C-alpha cells in the first residue's frame, strides 16, 4: 500500500529557479516510494522532451515481456511560472479520461540526479499519502552522485523517509521486451 | 495518551515581534492537547511577571481540593532573542532536577489570547508528540474573542487538530481549595 501519513500534507518549497531545457531528458527511476500504479514495472524510465514552446513525455516500463508506456503533455505548473519553482504538469488522456499529474522537483543538478516528490491529501481519511522518486540520467547512481543524492536527501529528512525507498532494476534482463503497449489513447478509459 | 505523530517535529515558525511585558499577566489555560503532566488539574492558570529584567513564572492548577504551584524563571529563548520571535524558557527547579520548557507562541494579541504550542521529538520512537494550549487572559474565552481564536487556529490547521482540544473548568467549585503544595522546591526530586 502506499504510505500514508495523518494530517494535510506538509508545507514544502520546490526547487529555486527550475531550467525546463535543462532538464529535459531520459531519467531512470533508481528507486520511488510505493506508488500502486507502478510498483509493478521495471526498468522504469520518464523521457522529457523540450521544443522551447512545447514540452512532451514518454513514460514507459516492462511488466512481464511487455512494454507498457504513455505519451502525454509537460508543462510547467501555473502557479510556477511565476514563482519559477520547479513544478510540472504532466497531461495524459486516456480516451475521455483526462489526468494531471503534478510532481514536485525538491532539488536536482540536471546533468545527473533529480529528487522529485507528490503529497496527495485525502479528505475522507484525514491523512495524505507521499510520493518519492529518485532520479538519474545513467541507470545507475554512481559514486559520487550517490553521495551527493544522499546528502541533499537528508536535508528532506522530514518530508521523506528514505528508509522507504525501494530500489529499480535496469538489467538487460529486466528491461527486455517482447512487446509494446501503449496505455494512453483514444481506444481507453 | 499524548498525541504522537510519525517523523520529525514540522517546520514551524512562531510569532513575530514578540513584546514580553505586554505578554505578562495571569494566563488562564481554556483548552489543551492532552499533557500527561496537567491531565488532572483544573482550573489551570499560568502567570508571568515580568521587571523589564527580569521574569518569573507562576503555575497553579488544583486537584483534589489542592493547590499544586510551581516557582520558577522565564526568558526569552537564546535563538528568539536573535529573531524576537515569541519563545521562552521556564526553568523549575526540583531539588538538583533542573526543568528547561520552551513553548512557542504562534499567535497572541497580548490582551486576550495566545495560542502556545511545542513538539517534542523521540528518536527511539521516530515520532513526536505534540502539545498545544489555548490560552487567555479571561476565565472565558468571549464571543468576539472566540471568534478570532478560532479563525486564527484555523491557519495552523496542519500544526493543531483542533479537535483534539480539551477544554478547562474554571467554575467556582473547580478552582476551590482547602490547602496548598509547591511541586518545585529543594526538597523535591
Ligand atoms: C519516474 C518519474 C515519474 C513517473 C514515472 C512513471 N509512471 C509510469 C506509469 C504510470 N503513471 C501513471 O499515472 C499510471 C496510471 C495511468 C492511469 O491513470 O490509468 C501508470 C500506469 C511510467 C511507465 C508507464 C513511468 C515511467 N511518474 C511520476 C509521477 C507521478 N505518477 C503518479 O501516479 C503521480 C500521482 C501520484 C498520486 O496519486 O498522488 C505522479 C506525480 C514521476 C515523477
Ligand atoms: C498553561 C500554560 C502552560 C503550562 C501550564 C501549567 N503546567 C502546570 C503543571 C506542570 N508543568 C510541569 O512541567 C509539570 C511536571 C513538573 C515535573 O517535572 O515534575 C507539572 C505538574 C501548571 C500547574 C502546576 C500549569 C499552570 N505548561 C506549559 C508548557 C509546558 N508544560 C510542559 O510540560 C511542557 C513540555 C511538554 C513536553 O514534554 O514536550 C511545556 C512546553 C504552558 C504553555
Amino acid at each position: 500500500g502506499d504510505i500514508f501519513y495523518p494530517g494535510y500534507c506538509p508545507d514544502v518549497k520546490p526547487v529555486n529557479d527550475f531550467d525546463l531545457s535543462a532538464f529535459a531528458g531520459a531519467w531512470h527511476e533508481i528507486a520511488k516510494l510505493p506508488l500502486e500504479n507502478e510498483n509493478q514495472g521495471k526498468c522504469t524510465i520518464a523521457e522529457y522532451k523540450y521544443d522551447g514552446k512545447k514540452a512532451s513525455v514518454y513514460n514507459s516500463f516492462v511488466s512481464n515481456g511487455v512494454k507498457e508506456y504513455m505519451e502525454g503533455d509537460l508543462e510547467i505548473a501555473p502557479d510556477a511560472k511565476y514563482t519559477k519553482q520547479g513544478k510540472y504538469v504532466m497531461t495524459f488522456k486516456f480516451g475521455q479520461r483526462v489526468v494531471n499529474l503534478v510532481p514536485w522537483v525538491l532539488a536536482t543538478d540536471y546533468k545527473n540526479y533529480a529528487i522529485n516528490y507528490n503529497c496527495d491529501y485525502h479528505p475522507d481519511k484525514k491523512a495524505h499519502s507521499i510520493h518519492a522518486w529518485i532520479l538519474s540520467k545513467s541507470k545507475v547512481l554512481e559514486g559520487n552522485t550517490k553521495e551527493v543524492v544522499d546528502n541533499v536527501l537528508k536535508t528532506f529528512s522530514h518530508l521523506i523517509d528514505a528508509s522507504k525507498f525501494i530500489s529499480n532494476d535496469f538489467s538487460e534482463a529486466a528491461c527486455q521486451y517482447s512487446t509494446t503497449y501503449s496505455l494512453t489513447g483514444p481506444d481507453r478509459h
